[PDB]
């Protein structure tokens, strides 16, 4: 809506505060002026119909329960544009801008967020499975980073091109929780998984078998359940992208960590030069290592780890 760029302040999902940027016109909206052609958040109000209602507040402050979903969802997607733009010199998921638009309080109880091909949108959790999952900086970036996906590579939602997607996601929303620096790891959802459960999160790529997913080619599962594997057959690409950054010897291969920054852009250089809408692991494979040898040189170390890091986890 039109109106002047304003500053509210609100806690979120796990109770700590903050500032953000709304926008007043008769009532304070969630509406981010300051990001590219906007951020808006808007109440999904528990239907299924969206966008639902962009957020209207009288008094531009947001410390009630049910404004605390509304309150990650925008502040995160800012965080995750800032990463984009500051680390990657990419302007939004479109490259160009796009306004980003998210809902919260999507559905009953409902134990999921995605990206739907033109918004991001957030469940409340059922309060056992899940508490509102716009709560994890890792859940909101992983889900921004299937538009980028979508706008570059494009890797089709099925079978090994779909389970590169989902690394992908795992990738940088884990970058994007390094850049924030708040409790940072490796773990995918930890923030708003299970919160009688300590310790545990949805995923691991620091060890996908934690949660029962691959580390090694020869472990993927091959069935057609979840679209054929894509968020088990991720554990076998977040682990190479784990050790990459992290090092470590996997299955009695040695990989020497070259650290996050350099994983995030031979991972960013390869989604959007290298991959493909088919791209399979061994492709994704060449792709990486063609982005190292673009960023670093044939001879590199980064090229080298590259390679030892495929080899752990059984892609040629
Ligand atoms: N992401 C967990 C995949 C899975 C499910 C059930 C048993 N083993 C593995
Ligand atoms: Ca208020
Ligand atoms: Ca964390
Ligand atoms: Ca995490
Ligand atoms: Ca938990
Ligand atoms: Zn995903």
């Amino acid at each position: 809506i039109t109106g002047t760029s304003t500053v509210g302040v609100g806690r979120g999902v796990l109770g700590d505060q903050k500032n953000i940027n709304t926008t007043y016109s008769t009532y304070y909206y969630l509406q981010d002026n300051t990001r590219g052609n906007g951020i808006f958040t808007y109440d999904a109000k528990y239907r299924t119909t969206l966008p639902g209602s962009l957020w209207a507040d009288a008094d531009n402050q947001f410390f009630a329960s049910y404004d605390a979903p509304a309150v990650d969802a925008h502040y995160y997607a800012g965080v995750t544009y800032d990463y984009y733009k500051n680390v990657h010199n990419r302007l939004s998921y479109d490259g160009n801008n796009a306004a980003i638009r998210s809902s919260v309080h999507y559905s009953q109880g409902y134990n999921n967020a995605f990206w739907n091909g033109s918004q991001m949108v957030y469940g409340d959790g059922d309060g056992q499975t899940f508490i509102p999952l716009s709560g994890g900086i890792d859940v909101v970036a992983h889900e921004l980073t299937h538009a980028v996906t979508d706008y570059t590579a494009g890797l089709i939602y099925q079978n090994e091109s779909g389970a590169i997607n989902e690394a992908i996601s795992d990738i940088f929303g884990t970058l994007v929780e390094f850049y924030a620096n708040k409790n940072p790891d490796w773990e995918i959802g930890e923030d708003v998984y299970t919160p009688g459960i300590s310790g545990d999160s949805l995923r691991s790529m620091s060890d996908p078998a934690k949660y029962g997913d691959p580390d090694h080619y020869s472990k993927r599962y091959t069935g057609t359940q979840d679209n054929g594997g894509v968020h088990i057959n991720s554990g076998i690409i977040n682990k190479a992208a784990y050790l990459i950054s992290q090092g470590g010897t996997h299955y009695g291969v040695s990989v020497v960590g070259i650290g996050r920054d350099k994983l995030g852009k031979i991972f960013y250089r390869a989604l959007t030069q290298y991959l493909t809408p088919t791209s399979n692991f061994s492709q994704l494979r060449a792709a990486a290592v063609q982005s190292a040898t673009d960023l670093y040189g044939s001879t590199s170390q980064e090229v080298a780890s590259v390679k030892q890091a495929f080899d752990a986890v059984g892609v040629k």
